[PDB]
């Protein structure tokens, strides 16, 4: 029944509250998802002023229910099967030689709108590292999200790496560990091992003076 909620274009709202090394901030996002094409278009605004971390480091945190699952893999789509009640998504994100983010999000429908409500806590960051020093390029990210079942939680786990370009030509690795658990008590689809091929293009609205990010993203399941 959850998959039927994604056959057309679905409005998306994202709300994040964060604290990284004591720097508190909030982000609000709005956009649309079209799972038929695995396509997401969103604009995010820092509602508290200036974002204290680089926008690219928040992309993965800021709705994998919008993935395009090929017909032959649709029985492996945990994310839609949890809807409309939703799922809790938790991550730890280890920035190599720097701090970590720990995130908890609730992803669910509020009426016809798919909502991603997030809390983010970052600790152990270096004052003059790539994150708090804002040394990362405003650059796209792309990678594969490796998904496995977590029967014990009636959910899934995932792992993946993001390579963020640094301004000097080097790379800041962000190792992601993820867990998803359903909010409701209904049956869900527990998948065989597979991946999500994900690509995010980042841009700016030339007329927008608030600190913000425009995002175009494609997400497609594969590996079966």
């Amino acid at each position: 029944k959850g998959e039927e909620l994604f056959t057309g274009v679905v409005p998306i709202l994202v709300e994040l509250d964060g604290d990284v090394n004591g720097h508190k901030f909030s982000v609000s996002g709005e956009g649309e998802g079209d799972a038929t094409y695995g396509k997401l278009t969103l604009k995010f605004i820092c509602t508290t002023g200036k974002l204290p971390v680089p926008w690219p480091t928040l992309v993965t945190t800021l709705v994998q229910c919008f993935a395009r699952y090929p017909d032959h893999m649709k029985q492996h789509d945990f994310f839609k099967s949890a809807m409309p009640e939703g799922y809790v998504q938790e991550r730890t994100i280890f920035f190599k030689d720097d701090g970590n983010y720990k995130t908890r999000a609730e992803v669910k429908f509020e009426g016809d709108t798919l909502v991603n409500r997030i809390e983010l806590k970052g600790i152990d960051f270096k004052e003059d590292g790539n994150i708090l020093g804002h040394k990362l390029e405003y650059n796209a990210i792309s990678d594969n999200v490796y998904i496995t079942a977590d029967k014990q939680k009636n959910g899934i786990k995932a792992n993946f790496k993001i390579r963020h370009n640094i301004e000097d030509g080097s790379v800041q690795l962000a190792d992601h560990y993820q867990q998803n658990t359903p909010i409701g008590d209904g049956p869900v689809l527990l998948p065989d091992n597979h991946y999500l091929s994900t690509q995010s293009a980042l841009s700016k609205d030339p007329n927008e003076k608030r600190d913000h990010m425009v995002l175009l993203e494609f997400v497609t399941a594969a590996g079966i």
